[PDB]
C-alpha cells in the first residue's frame, strides 16, 4: 500500500535494527 508511513516505519525498524 502507498501509505508511506508503513514503508517508513518498516524502513526505520529495518536499517536501525539491522
Amino acid at each position: 500500500i502507498p501509505e508511506s508511513s508503513e514503508l517508513t516505519l518498516q524502513e526505520l525498524l529495518g536499517e536501525e535494527r539491522r
